[PDB]
């Protein structure tokens, strides 16, 4: 398996990258309008997630390290479609900032979204460095919607994720919203879709859900809310296992909070190996934290 080490980008530090995530979160602020005023928020922490998401235990291959999301092959991936958005709204960022790494940026792109977002606090750790388009991993390792939840336990434990950390990040399927275009889905979660919350569980729990086609023919759960899960979605209520985890967060706000909060710093590093004398983890200040 490939080591990937963390490299402090050059005499940076936390105020450095507090400035980044300064101008990540002013820019959310500022860029209102997207995708009818949800903003930006629900988009960069997809593509954080799908950056970090190709990568394979079993060889070290994929992951967030190498920013390779900046590579044709990968932002072409079809199971990327609409990420497209989150590296452009990123691009003044990076313009301002050139000395921040890619994989860097997007995964700070996705806690800043979370935290601005009302979300919980995600330690985040810098030090990925851009790697050449031939280590750009190959499409189809993120997963399949479509699918129960024997595929959804299976394909994560390629992620070292288990039970728990799966039914704990799959609650970011509260924002946002799927796009027919993009996905072959359509529609959002629940109500409050740019505000962090544990409001995936509840509706999981508490809607009526019907199982109906699509205008792309595919199958997706609805309620008569507006609301939608994926299949994958539906299967952490048709598993007992799952079921259980996602009881225990639709009940306990704060409990969600904090896996979520691990489960994602967790994925955004996997892969990577931080020496023993690397900093520790930063843990930004929202905009609201410091009075801008
Ligand atoms: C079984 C695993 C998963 C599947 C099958 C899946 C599938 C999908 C699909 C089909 C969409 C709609 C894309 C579009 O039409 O724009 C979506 C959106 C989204 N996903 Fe997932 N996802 C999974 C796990 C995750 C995880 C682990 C996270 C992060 C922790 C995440 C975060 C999001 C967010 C925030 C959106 C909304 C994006 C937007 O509004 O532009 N998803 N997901």
């Amino acid at each position: 398996t490939l080591v990937h080490v963390a490299s402090v980008e050059k005499g940076r530090s936390y105020e450095d990258f507090q400035k980044v995530y300064n101008a990540i979160a002013l820019k959310l602020r500022e860029d209102d309008e997207y995708d009818n005023y949800i903003g930006y928020g629900p988009v960069l922490v997809r593509l954080a997630w799908h950056i970090s998401g190709t990568w394979d235990k079993h060889d070290n291959t994929g992951g967030s390290y190498g920013g390779t999301y900046r590579f044709k092959k990968e932002f072409n991936d079809p199971s990327n479609a609409g990420l497209q958005n989150g590296f452009k709204f990123l691009e003044p960022i990076h313009k301002e900032f050139p000395w921040i790494s890619s994989g860097d940026l997007f995964s700070l792109g996705g806690v800043t979204a979370v935290q601005e977002m009302q979300g919980p606090k995600i330690p985040w750790r810098c030090g990925r460095v851009d790697t050449p388009e031939d280590t750009t991993p190959d499409n189809g390792r993120l997963p399949d919607a479509d699918k129960d939840a024997g595929y959804v336990r299976t394909f994560f434990q390629r992620l070292n994720m288990n039970d728990r950390e799966v039914v704990a990040l799959m609650g970011a399927h509260a924002l946002g919203k799927t796009h027919l275009k993009n996905s072959g889905y359509e529609g959002p979660g629940g109500a409050a879709n740019n505000v962090f919350t544990n409001e995936f569980y509840l509706n999981l729990l508490n809607e009526d859900w019907k199982l109906e086609k699509n205008d792309a023919n595919n199958e997706q759960w609805d309620s008569k809310s507006g609301y939608m899960m994926l299949p994958t979605d539906y299967s952490l209520i048709q598993d007992p296992k799952y079921l259980s985890i996602v009881k225990e967060y639709a009940n306990d706000q704060d409990k969600f909070f904090k896996d979520f909060s691990k489960a994602f710093e967790k994925l955004l590093e996997n892969g990577i190996t931080f020496p023993k004398d690397a900093p520790s983890p930063f843990i930004f200040k929202t905009l609201e934290e410091q009075g801008l």
